[PDB]
């Protein structure tokens, strides 16, 4: 048995920020628990968290790899010549390079623990034994052997989320993004199930690395993918994915999956349609990872959707027990989890309470081409404000008229409170959009108005200067109804 | 044949002149004439309708840098598993130039159609000069004795003729070219010397390096010790290293003394130091000077500054009440979006009853080197002269994807310079892929007087290079009454 100021269950984005800050900034004694020291099967996430091991970091490397399919083709318009029939995409090399980069990060976190006073790492499965006792066991089974018993003044729940799998016959013949990161071969025919960012991003990855004759299909149960993003951009990215050979099946949903004699999968949709693929990747959602924590031993309250309930300062209903990150089922983003962990420790162990601001958070989708966004979409703004203006610019950049990818329209939209010009949201689609949007997030913390953008001098030639060239609204929402002119 | 009369006559149909002319005609209903020497790009006069940026400037050079970037993309793709016949790769310069020419000509034609269509906005072809306070003469050539094509009466006259490459007076200067000719070379040079340490020399060095034929070599020379004066010093040193790492030879503290032709027709350059270099093309990019000579400004008494630009006040007014000047002719910041801003402000002031002056501080700009620069605001040595305590926040590292691509020399640099007394951000300086795109919204931030805490409180977008700007809370070092030091005393 060992005594600690803070015990953190989950060595992830938020948990590591909280633990490191508690130990090095405030001199506290910190223990952090995770189930695996490095990435991959059997538990996939590990020391460093989901983003490091099976999330943002490896997927961004794989999207970068997939972008070379476009670069090799597009180089021709600028005079580059080579033998196109010799091009091939080696998925094994990609996965090996990705594996080496993730493992390097795993090892560096190991050394961080070894090198930092008052910051200890424990391997195993943590759960709540009592209000001030965290127990670490060998497996997720609550009857497996006890490895440690950790007394704690404060307990932080930071176990993240896990892929949601629908209750359909044959769901056991499907995979999630966890397994996609380790496929021995690139699938020739693949169905990605879901309309959200993970399904869209992997669709682009598989599309570039598929062997000859391959086909990527994405299905989504409603009418338009990427719910929660700007509607113009949802339509345009649909169009540009299709232009690059991905088939988008909307208003369709798998009803069952069965095994074929050759090892492929036979998917039957609710509509009666069928599709044979080598791999079915379910990406319909991610759910808080609460079941192994034994929250019933202490009475930590969950919300109806399954997150741990928290106030604005990440406090549960049980004194001295806190939760941050994906387990609170709010914004599932790594920098938000980091921010929450830092605010929590500043509040508990420092002299100043701090709460995370969950509005105006910039984020991205690494689709091909990608999305960058910050703030409100226009239909959410129209329910909160009487007069909303939308400024819109959409065109194919000159370079893609030369590259031959004329379908690659760049979209830039600014949403304002028209009563005073305040910028409520900015939404971008096109090369560079995730990089352009970061400083827009800073603008929204300075109560920037549309005139502040238009009066700034542009950098030329860029896509970003479009944001400083919009003077006149394209249309409006008045009392919630869309219209081209004001009344 | 009768002279024609206008509210405003613009000499030069470029970045600033077209903005002023279009806004005067379409926003305020004024009658406008605009004069330029050529209706589409290229020899003999190079610039034309649309200006220097459209014809032999930002627009074509960015397309050519984009073309040059594919040399890096093709090599870097292997680390991510891409395989193809490397021996078959060829860079076809003629196809690049043909594609660029067709793009620029399309812009030329669209501007031509704007004038043919738009009420109160007329274009006149020829050389404009000042005859008197209210008369612009349009002649067939730059020679003031050449034939008169038109006389344009004007209540207000806007000088917007831009700038021109400067050529040093050395023996053999006739064997050298400028950036104007570089845009039209029939074949890519095997060996080329670019002379100058500024952005045009650096950018063209990158272009020639990608399209050079087998066994070629690009050399850049600069007369002082470190290229890219005026930019952040950490970035100046890193750009030098990363150009060198991509095979460009950088000769600093060197300057051509003379050029002669070898018997085979190549250029033999002798430097002041006595070093020699044999190249196929010498491109001079040592500076650009305002185009005032042909305007006959003596006829009306428009004052020039010692340096040679048209003298203007904050509202672009010359010493002659109804004559104005904007853009490169004022010999200040030579950027297309500054000329456009000045032209819009002038027209709002003169015809719009809403006075406004251009802010020449905190202007974001870029260098499309490979990899590129994005910057806005003060460099730290300048800030240290104006502020008692200056803080510098700095992040520099090779991004993970270039540890896989093999281009490990590609360190991304992000620096924020502050007034440490109150946290105000004085400048932001970036080197690396995406830097020109990242810096645009930084310019909006600085115009809103952002402090370092506004950057740090903003939640990052992950994974990006840009999020480094929102993760810096502790200064790397300081300047205290001008003195650099790791810690405050
Ligand atoms: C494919 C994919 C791509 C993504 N891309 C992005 C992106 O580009 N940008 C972005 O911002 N976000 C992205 N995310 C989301 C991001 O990964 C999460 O928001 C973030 O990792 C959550 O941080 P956290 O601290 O809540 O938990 P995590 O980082 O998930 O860490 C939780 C840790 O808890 C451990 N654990 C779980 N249960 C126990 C237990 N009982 N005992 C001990 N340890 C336990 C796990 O092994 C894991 O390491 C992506 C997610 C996925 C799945
Ligand atoms: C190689 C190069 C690259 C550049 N890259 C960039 C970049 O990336 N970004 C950026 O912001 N800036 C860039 N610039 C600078 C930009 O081109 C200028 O700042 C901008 O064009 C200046 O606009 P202006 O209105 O002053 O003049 P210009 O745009 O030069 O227009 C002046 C016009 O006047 C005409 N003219 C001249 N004399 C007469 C006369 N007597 N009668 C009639 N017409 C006349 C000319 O033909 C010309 O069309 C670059 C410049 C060069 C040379
Ligand atoms: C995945 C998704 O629906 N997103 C859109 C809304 C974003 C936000 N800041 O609320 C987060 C990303
Ligand atoms: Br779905
Ligand atoms: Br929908
Ligand atoms: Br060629
Ligand atoms: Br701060």
């Amino acid at each position: 048995s060992k005594a600690f100021d803070l015990v953190v269950i989950g060595a992830g984005s938020g948990g590591l920020e909280a633990g490191w800050n508690a130990a090095t900034l405030y001199g506290k004694r910190v223990a952090v628990v995770d189930v695996q020291t490095s990435h991959g099967p059997p538990f996939y996430a590990a020391l460093g968290g989901t983003c490091v091991n099976v999330g943002c970091v490896p997927k961004k490397l794989m999207v970068t790899g997939a972008q070379y399919m476009d670069h090799l083709r597009e180089s021709a318009g600028f005079g580059w010549e080579f033998d196109g029939s010799s091009v091939k995409a080696n998925w094994k090399k990609l996965i090996a390079a990705k594996n080496e980069a993730v493992l390097d990060i795993n090892k560096s976190y190991e050394g961080m623990f070894n090198d930092t006073e008052g910051l200890d790492f424990f391997l195993g499965w943590g759960s709540l034994e009592s209000k001030n006792v965290v127990v670490v066991r060998e497996t997720a089974d609550p009857k497996s052997a006890v490895k440690e018993r950790l007394q704690a003044d404060h307990i932080l729940l930071a176990t993240g989320s896990w892929p949601q799998m629908p209750a359909i016959p044959g769901i056991e013949h499907c995979i999630s993004s966890n397994e996609a990161f380790y496929l021995p071969e690139p699938p020739r025919r693949v169905l990605t199930v879901g309309g959200g960012f993970i399904s869209v991003e992997f669709a682009g990855i598989f599309n570039a690395y598929k062997p000859p004759g391959g086909k990527v299909t994405l299905c989504y149960r409603n009418n338009l993918i990427l719910r929660g993003f700007d509607e113009t951009i949802r339509e345009e990215v649909t169009k540009q994915l299709t232009a690059n050979g991905i088939e988008i099946m909307t208003n369709e949903n798998p009803a069952k999956v069965s095994l074929n004699t050759d090892g492929s999968k036979h998917v039957t949709f609710e509509s009666g349609k069928t599709l044979d693929v080598d791999v079915v990747m379910m990406a319909i959602g991610r759910i808080p990872r609460t079941n192994d924590l034994q929250l019933g031993n202490v009475g930590v309250k969950l919300t109806p959707k399954g997150g741990v309930q928290v106030d604005e300062f990440s406090r549960t209903n049980v004194p001295n027990i806190y939760a941050i990150g994906d387990i609170t089922d709010r914004l599932m983003l790594t920098p938000v989890a980091i921010n929450e962990g830092a605010a929590l420790v500043d509040t508990v162990f420092g002299n100043k309470p701090r709460k995370t601001d969950h509005t105006r958070v910039a984020s991205a989708v690494f689709s091909i081409p990608p999305i960058g966004t910050c703030g409100l979409i226009e239909e959410v703004a129209a329910k909160e404000f009487e007069k909303v203006a939308v400024y819109m610019s959409s065109f194919t950049p000159l370079m893609h008229n030369i590259s031959g990818s004329k379908y690659k329209k760049f979209v830039a939209k600014i949403v304002t409170n028209h009563s005073d010009g305040t910028v409520l949201g900015v939404h971008l689609l096109g090369d560079g959009a995730p990089e352009i949007i970061q400083a827009v997030g800073v603008c929204l913390r300075l109560n920037a108005k549309i005139s502040d953008f238009y009066n700034t001098i542009g950098v030329h030639p860029t896509s970003a200067e479009e944001l400083c060239s919009m003077r006149t609204p394209s249309y409006y929402y008045v009392k919630g109804e869309k219209m081209e002119k004001l009344p």
